[PDB]
């Protein structure tokens, strides 16, 4: 398969949220979340920790040379947070590029289209999570859509 | 003086625009611009060129362990152009953090107010240029404000 590290990047600004990742190593899919929440750190300081956490994973599973598929950062609710998130998303890419074999921005609409995930924001979150829960890679309780999106990005990229 | 590498980052989408840089190495101030303009490329590829250009400079002048002072990205013209510039700015920082000993964002308003620079964008450019031209470091007729702004960021930082 194409060696892909899929990332759904988040600065973990709210408790319980984090950067979603997914990759395949010898047939086996690994998924998880980097839960870097800390109210005494800025978005950029928490992004530093997320980079270090993904470098640690890249080392543990020998992922050097995997291509980075990362969800496109877009304009959110408020302007200023979206620019912050855009800058932090960039920092994250720049810090691991070279360890990874370049990167591709994956628009949310494109990976949703491939999986036939259509509907409004809430509906798409549920459907993405359903697809992840159907695989058994996480507990049936799981409500972490950051992980689900990273997993659905991976499978889309493997198809391409 | 702290060993500061001052950067005024731009993707050079327009002819003549460049990423400006200024630093002090063995007591001599060096200033210049990375003229990355290339209609053949996206802002991201041009950003990658700029990273590699600054990487060459850090090597040539043995600048490892210098601290990065980089102008903050602000929300300007278009929503897309804002996310794009903010994203490429973050890429540049992430790509060179480690070669540099960390970084600090320098708001346009703070270095400008330190140097008594104010007005509309065009007015600020002329005053930024006057400070650079007054040093004698560049030719008399220099109109490269990207360079002027990086130099003024350097002296603002050195002052701290
Ligand atoms: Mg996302
Ligand atoms: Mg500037
Ligand atoms: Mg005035």
């Amino acid at each position: 398969m194409k060696k892909i590290l899929a990332i759904n990047f988040s600065t973990a600004s709210k408790k319980g949220e984090g950067t979603g990742y997914a990759f395949r190593k010898d047939g086996q899919v690994y998924v998880g979340s980097i839960k870097a929440y800390n109210p005494k750190k800025t978005a950029w300081e928490r992004t530093f920790d997320i980079v270090n956490a993904i470098k640690d994973i890249i080392d543990e599973f020998d992922l050097k040379g995997y291509h980075l598929a990362i969800e496109t950062p877009i304009m959110g609710r408020n302007r200023k947070h979206s620019i912050t998130l855009a800058n932090c998303n960039g920092y994250f890419i720049g810090a691991i590029d070279g360890l990874v074999n370049g990167y591709t921005f994956i628009d949310n609409s494109k990976w949703c289209s491939y999986h036939l995930i259509s509907g409004k924001r809430e509906q798409r979150k549920e459907e993405s999570l359903e697809l992840l829960k159907a695989t058994g890679l996480v507990d049936s309780n799981c409500k972490d859509d950051n992980i689900a999106d990273a997993y659905n990005i991976l499978t889309y990229c493997e198809h391409l």
